[PDB]
């Protein structure tokens, strides 16, 4: 995967898909100059600018991320704005998907999603990328059978010598963060594992809100006292204990994504043994 540069004439915005501080995402059509083919795309138009060279170099890095469970950057357009042209995931974010189809989602799909997200997170770790924003809202659905992680700008590349990322002032998704990230602004692959654990909890509760109604400011205190998100109704204890492992104080006591791939793959071979869903 390489970074190609698009001219504004090459693509068209059709419809708004979402937005935030980062910018706005549109459903779009990309027609590579002279290729007479329509490619469905999601166009991310980002909100003192960096130099064009800096932006392209970062974009070259992003485009090199090539894994079945990470949403790929296909190209970039630099005009007055930065526009990132990404793969269009037909079924939207996974959070909305599980809420919408909760009556018709079985154990096989849930456990397969856990495997796939772990696989994508493991790939990012191999690339020395800490995500720092993993949550069901940031996983996308290619098909009910296939999901992809995406990134809205919080991810950081660790240099050869860096074992962690030390954050600055940016706003933080408190209820998804590891205790050490909240307390000391330290992020690692193992703090992504904590977030992976919360993400799994979201899936297993069909998109329920973590620490529902509790102010984010009280979260560090609750975690420091040893409280964690509750066992979801459909979860056998074996599955809940994996989640609980993701939330242990010592980051190095938490499983690594490679280990989570193995564990969930094992469960996914006998899904009804590990998740209990009526009519499944
Ligand atoms: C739960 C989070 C959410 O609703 N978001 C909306 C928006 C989506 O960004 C992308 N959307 C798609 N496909 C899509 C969306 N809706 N349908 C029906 C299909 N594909 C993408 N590929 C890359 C990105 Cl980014 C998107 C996000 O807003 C922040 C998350």
């Amino acid at each position: 995967a390489l970074l190609r540069i698009l001219k504004e004439t090459e693509f068209k915005k059709i419809k708004v898909l979402g937005s935030g501080a980062f910018g706005t995402v549109y459903k779009g059509l990309w027609i590579p100059e002279g290729e007479k083919v329509k490619i469905p795309v999601a166009i991310k138009e980002l909100r003192s600018p960096k130099a064009n060279k800096e932006i392209l170099d970062e974009a070259y890095v992003m485009a090199s991320v090539d894994n079945p469970h990470v949403c790929r950057l296909l190209g970039i357009c630099l005009t007055s704005t930065v526009q990132l042209i990404m793969q269009l995931m037909p079924f939207g974010c996974l959070l909305d998907y599980v809420r919408e189809h909760k009556d018709n989602i079985g154990s096989q799909y849930l456990l397969n999603w856990c495997v796939q997200i772990a696989k994508g997170m493991n790939y990012l770790e191999d690339r020395r990328l800490v995500h720092r924003d993993l949550a069901a809202r940031n996983v996308l659905v290619k098909t009910p059978q296939h999901v992809k992680i995406t990134d809205f700008g919080r991810a950081k590349l660790l240099g050869a010598e860096e074992k962690e990322y030390h954050a600055e002032g940016g706003k933080v998704p408190i209820k998804w963060m590891a205790l050490e990230s909240i307390l000391h602004r330290i992020y690692t692959h193992q703090s992504d594992v904590w977030s992976y654990g919360v993400t799994v909890w979201e899936l297993m509760t069909f998109g329920s809100k973590p620490y529902d109604g509790i102010p984010a400011s009280e979260i560090s205190s609750i975690l420091e006292k040893g409280e964690r998100l509750p066992q979801p109704p459909i979860c056998t204890i074996d599955v809940y204990m994996i989640m609980r492992k993701c939330w242990m104080i010592d980051a190095d006591s938490r499983p690594k994504f490679r280990e989570l791939i193995i564990e969930f793959s094992k469960m996914a071979r006998d899904p009804q043994r590990y998740l209990v869903i009526q009519g499944d």
